[PDB]
């Protein structure tokens, strides 16, 4: 919650703006404390913030990184290990010759962005009328 974000907000934003697998993996390896639900939670809100402000292109960029972190955290729950100890295997898995894991990632990413677009619209009905 609260002051993890006061502490690391600029680092979370930076991660949110990466894209290449090796760039993300290096950044996390260098900043392992960011591999946590607090980070994924912040990225979700930020996506909704960007979408509402019509920064749709940037929302799509941040959404990619949001799903990266969610996948990492899910993988960890899968193996019952700490996500800080196993996050590199997300990148290994995504790069596998059979593109099955990557396909599921892409599907979750597209679905996530649809949900973000819906959530954004709700914020302006929230007090549109």
């Amino acid at each position: 919650h609260k002051t993890f974000v006061e502490k690391y907000e600029k680092q979370i934003k930076h991660f949110g703006m990466l894209r290449r697998w090796d760039d993300s993996q290096k950044y996390l390896s260098d900043n392992v404390h960011l591999v946590c639900e607090e980070t994924a939670n912040y990225l979700v809100i930020w996506c909704i913030d960007l979408e509402v402000e019509e920064k749709c292109a940037l929302m799509e960029q941040v959404a990619h990184q949001t799903i990266v972190m969610q996948f990492i955290l899910e993988l960890a729950k899968s193996l019952k290990v700490d996500p800080r100890a196993c996050f590199r295997q997300f990148f290994t898995k995504i790069k596998t010759a059979d593109r099955q894991y990557m396909e599921g990632f892409n599907d979750e990413l597209e679905a996530f962005k649809e949900r973000v677009r819906g959530r954004a619209k709700l914020r302006i009905e929230k007090a549109m009328k």
